[PDB]
DNA sequence: AACTATGAAACAAATTTTCCT
DNA sequence: TTAGGAAAATTTGTTTCATAG
DNA sequence: AACTATGAAACAAATTTTCCT
DNA sequence: TTAGGAAAATTTGTTTCATAG
């Protein structure tokens, strides 16, 4: 098994960008990771922690609260900075 | 953390070829893996199983019993076949 | 062509492979339970497994004759295991 | 009991010229797996029937309970 | 060159940060124990950590002037952490 | 209480011009870590001494046990 | 080809915040 | 009104990776 | 650029074998 | 001499990866 050659930030952005409304709940993001790569079908304690850490740490990922909870979105302009 | 871009057989051969007498016990091979790459400092249940599996499966790795137990060696001619 | 297996050949196998060369009905049932469970696989599964075994085990050698390709068994390399 | 290796050997071993193409091995496995699928729900009664029908299977009653044995001479007479 | 810390400023910090602005001697000791344990780090450790924090937190802005580059604190940006 | 951020901020805030080069921050941390290393075995007695020496620290005896408080007015004079 | 130095990423954790029994 | 638990977030400090010199 | 087919590798496990309490 | 335990080996069958076509 090989981990994808992309950063967590890039992968998370990919997940969100591929969604129909450009937004995903945390659990939906986890699902995208496990469905897409074999690497994420094990050691969940490690990679899910990485995902949450990246979502909070990086300003390009903005939590948008809504009636049923909250979804994560991507501030593309922000994502582009430093990259 | 990234796993080395080499097969288990290639890494095992490397460990043995670097030893002073071209022989290593199983525990010494585990130690070479952990000392050499961060990747092998976690999920021991998985990679140690991989190492034992590779040692038995591939004919290029020959167990040589000795007074103190047994060491693993490499049949270079064999390793070269299929490669 | 003779069937690969029959209840008779299977019952004989169960008994012959046993310790005392004897089995109670319940023991024969246990053996059959395990055996039928093993075969409850699909073509996609066994087909993959067959190719895997032919290219992994040395006892299986492919002899190319005036037909295309045929696999044979090296009994001497088969016994060692 | 069975492994793909023993099965592949059985197929090849039980064929004249002791050879088989990959397609022929596939055919043998198809027949074999079909057999077990077809009889997955009948083997219990089939076994009881065979035990009492064929003389090669002899019931030996010992201390506690009874056991079944094979009369190899009788068995080898069927073929 | 007044010291960055003195027992006096530390004792006051422990008491001021407390719930009811008052601590027993033992509570002050517990605070000091934790504090001294935090600082038991080597130069290789804190040096790395300092560079890490300067380039991670936006409240720390490098204002490049005349010669060399000096940092500074964005009191407002630091407000979030407050 | 303390994080590298609060410390870096403390250093810069206590400096003139409220600015510091990376080397100056390094100097401040060197002095700071040196302080805690130097006094790792003396702080218990040092704390007891300071509490009874400085009037800004007042011992208030309530129901069970006694607690220490800071007389903010007194503390500020000396600064 | 080695080796060092170093920021971005990755990691491992300790805490916090919310929503529910 | 608290007490806990699980998710979800937020934070901190350390280790690893990729590479410019 | 996509997609399929497929052998090598990688995985996950069930068992075995040895050496010691 | 039987009963585990753990490390070391051996085995089997399934999933993943890289890539020819
Ligand atoms: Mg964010
Ligand atoms: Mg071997
Ligand atoms: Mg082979
Ligand atoms: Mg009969
Ligand atoms: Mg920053
Ligand atoms: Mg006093």
């Amino acid at each position: 098994i090989v981990r994808p050659p992309f950063t967590y930030a890039t992968l998370i952005r990919q997940a969100i960008m591929e969604s129909s409304d450009r937004q995903l709940t945390l659990n939906e993001i986890y699902s995208w990771f496990t469905r897409t790569f074999a690497y994420f079908r094990r050691n969940a304690a490690t990679w899910k922690n990485a995902v949450r850490h990246n979502l909070s740490l990086h300003k390009c990922f903005v939590r948008v609260e809504n009636v049923k909870g909250a979804v994560w979105t991507v501030d593309e302009v922000e994502y582009q900075k430093r990259r």
